[PDB]
């Protein structure tokens, strides 16, 4: 270990690794705004999430509008996080560009800010093979060994799910302590995965399946991502705690109640057609919860079937219902 | 400013040229510059009618900001005016793409080759906002639609190119000819005739005979291999000498036939930044250094079969050049 | 057999098999209507078609019993009268079965095999040579039509199968895509080398035509159980070199057949290509057909108007060029 | 019918059809081996088998003659002798071959059918169900176990039809995809509420038994006819709720077969599954037969060592567990 290193390690990825969106305020949708993100609400959104006892905090993957975010705005909002956390609890921030270098030049700025790590995905304008997506992790680690990273395995967005070999070389990297990852959707390749990092990298699953490997791989999978914790982070902390007392009936009935409340969400049942609009969707979903409150997307994202936006309001709804419940 | 009528004859899409070091993640600017203007004078003086950077094999996706304006600059200094120049600007959003389409006109570019943000794909609808925002915030620029359906994560659909012939600086649409047969023919009639639809110059001479008053214009990513075997088919549609059109396409189509690895198409759009690098260097009309991080891995034998592109594409520039 | 690529000229009609009112009832022994298949393929020989093919995927050679298809081509067969040739769709699961029926269909008088290939898994390159040779040397009687449909059969046949298809005497023409595929189109057209005609479709046959006059002087069409008179006018014009008529023509085909995609989806069409055509056949009043049989008679009601639809605008095509031999 | 869901239990064993020497020739008009079929049918009786299944898609359903499917199935049934239950596999291109295949094959003394659904084109949600109800209504003596193969028949079964094919009393399991689609097997689990038995794998049976022991109390397995074993082993190891042996063995079974992927790519194998498990059935030494049917005799000579190795190393597992 270097004095430089990070000091963070896959013994600090426990809990809920809560992820957010990027408030926005009520002209977000015009390519005429200079700047878009509601300060304000991100400031009270971050202190939410650590008051209602969310582990790990994330910003700017997907559906945080990663993509759509101008620079000036991406620094603002990290900065107005990490000062609203104020070093409660670990904040990745979310950087991912279009090359190598300027992810480089974002995550130093970053870690500047005193964001703690970066939730990184990768290029997409070409695909990269697993030889390519090491390089670039290695090359990330390298020019920034002061942060930690979360991988994001985001096969839609980038292009590909990352190979097995890729997760085995990951894991040698000291700085990895965590990847976003697909859980059932992906069920075959999150056990290789598992076993290729062999508990040097936290494979977080989703909240309506961490239960199952939590069960089988009591050890290893202590944590899951949620990007619902803007909706009201009460009924995923309260999954923690189930799974951590080892209530496996009541973590099958929490389950139960989290994927009903999020059925809606796929327009007719379809998964890939959700993934074409996630940015709209959830953005209807986090408004219609009423826990955060938020403006219209960032261009280019604000065309979707209207049909679309009523799963995710209904969602909201389904989610807020369990919010109030757990609350207590 | 410019106006379809503008896109006729040879559109030329050149790489980025770069120097040894280019692929360190280390290098802070990779450009050879000196390359660069001679590349460009050199596209110029060997007929190419319109001038094209940084679209995908030109690294857009992987030079900094300040490598990209300084490339565009130097190319559009060394063309001087002669033919026009389109910076190849696309990013990961609306805003990024205007502020940069706004500082690369301000550079001297006349247009700009604009993909779309691609992070989630974007539908008809989304497609024709995002080049109706560009065109209503740079209303200076004429705009070359960046049609790539790997790429960007779909093919622009027929009604979206209905509306794109409504903006008057949509100007020309790089397409796919006959990789994509059937939406080649019904863009082309969306569009009537206010949008120039370039198809590939293996697929040229098909078009242009049975669409002489439209398919007026094609686009080369080979053009940096040596220009001569493209505005020579060109001259050759003009004067509607079919038979020779036939025979010269046959030969373009024979030189590039090893560039797909095993034939495969999709393989090649894979890696087509680190294939056609190879190819660059083994045609030898222009000298570069390798490809830019992320992009530097590829299984080794695609790269064989560029340079053999490479080198059978400089016969035929040898051949075509002594006319 | 006596045919060969120079007997393939024209227009190359494949035609549905007519269906009994009670052909969607899975109780029903035998669907076919075989009044209406004699009236039928005598109207096609009547009407200028220059080949006949029976049972392709519209013609629901996967879901007619053996004895249905037996019968079906015996009556097609005699009421042709060996006035055109005619080609029996034969496609089964494997092999054997193929070459099985493939030598009965010869025996009851059909020229030769309109032949698709084994699909429970994809056949490679080798594979389909393979199969092909060996259907060309069991009955070697036969001339032979390859159907390419790569969603059918699980892809596209390559072009190193073409060169080594027309080495095979039996095959004489392959019923391709056209412009759905072009760039394949060209490259299997140089492997045959002019011993395997490539029938492009009705809407993309004058372009073809035009650039390879010697080759290309054939297309496939589906639509002319709608009524014959639009494609064998399409044959005229393209052998005049009419070539404004025949752009303005293939406008008017194309334009008919609009709304056979639902909100022009090509894709969402081929998952109910039995179903859609089906309607068209109906609506377009030339034949006379029931229902389809089963499994395949589940379909959005808005894609049968839509086949309707396109049936109606093609019986005006029919009704004007049927009568351009006599009219004002 | 009199089986229900509460007879498939344990080991769902799946075993191929033994072929004579010249069964890759097109002019072999009868290529089973129906002696080896006899003795495998009752070794897999004697090894713990709880249902036996034939001609899925490695048992080559697609490829044998109606003659030899008749043949091999009566074969099977004579020998299993009523000791357990004989699914046959029946999958035909339509609706009404498939049951009058299913009821000659009841005729024939099978118990119920495994049942694939036509795919020349896609069947969707209501077709998928109006297919498995014409079968049920026409032969309701037969009990059903539904062939979910996305890749064979165009199409994951979506959980709406696993909804309504829980309403027909015939349908008593599927053949299901594990951590394959490990989302879907619950969504699928959740919809049939215990009136079906979905099958995992025997590579994660033991995960989804552990999560619901009471619905998952089943799995299928293909490699049965390499020695059988290691999975009843596996389920006995299951009932007894000792999950750490079950861990260490779901491990072993997954060593042995790695070998079966191509580099490990799964829809490469699934493009020759049934040449590469010719193979490891040939290896693993358990069974003899000679090779594969037309059309499926062409592959990479390479594939087949991977399958040969995969079988050579389940051998090892069966010697170890047949103790
Ligand atoms: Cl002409
Ligand atoms: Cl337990």
């Amino acid at each position: 270990m270097h004095v430089r290193d990070t000091k963070l390690t896959v013994d600090d990825i426990t809990g809920v690794v809560g992820i957010i969106p990027t408030p926005s305020i009520p002209t977000a949708d015009q390519p005429g705004t200079a700047f878009s993100v509601d300060l304000d609400e991100a400031a009270t959104l971050a202190d939410a999430m650590v008051r209602g006892g969310v582990d790990v905090l994330m910003t700017t993957g997907t559906f945080g509008e990663c993509a759509s975010l101008t620079w000036d705005e991406l620094q603002s909002f990290v900065a107005t996080v990490v000062d609203a956390v104020a070093g409660r609890i670990p904040v990745f921030a979310g950087a991912t560009t279009l090359n190598t270098r300027d992810t480089i030049a974002r995550g130093r700025r970053l870690g500047e800010l005193g964001a703690d790590g970066l939730f990184v995905g990768r290029p997409m304008w070409l695909p990269l093979d697993d030889a390519g997506i090491v390089r670039f992790y290695r090359d990330v680690a390298e020019a920034v060994p002061n942060m930690a990273l979360v991988v994001y395995d985001n096969p839609g967005a980038f292009k590909g799910k990352i190979g097995t070999p890729a997760y085995e070389a990951l894991s040698q990297i000291p700085q990895v302590v965590a990847a976003k990852h697909l859980g059932l959707l992906s069920g075959s390749a999150f056990l290789s995965d598992l076993r290729a990092v062999s508990g040097r990298v936290r494979l977080l699953p989703l909240e309506t399946d961490w239960y199952y490997f939590a069960r089988l791989f009591p050890e290893e999978v202590t944590a899951c991502w949620s990007g619902n914790v803007a909706c009201g982070p009460a009924p995923v902390t309260h999954l923690r705690d189930l799974i951590r007392a080892r209530r496996w009936d009541d973590c099958q009935a929490l389950t139960d109640e989290l994927e009903g409340a999020l059925e809606t969400l796929y327009p007719g049942g379809n998964f890939a057609e959700f993934l074409k609009y996630s940015i709209q969707i959830d953005n209807a979903q986090f408004q219609a919860a009423g826990f955060m409150r938020t403006g219209p997307t960032r261009p280019p994202y604000t065309e979707v079937p209207e049909s679309y936006l009523a799963g995710g309001r209904e969602a909201g709804k389904n989610w807020a219902a369990l919010q109030q419940r757990y609350a207590s």
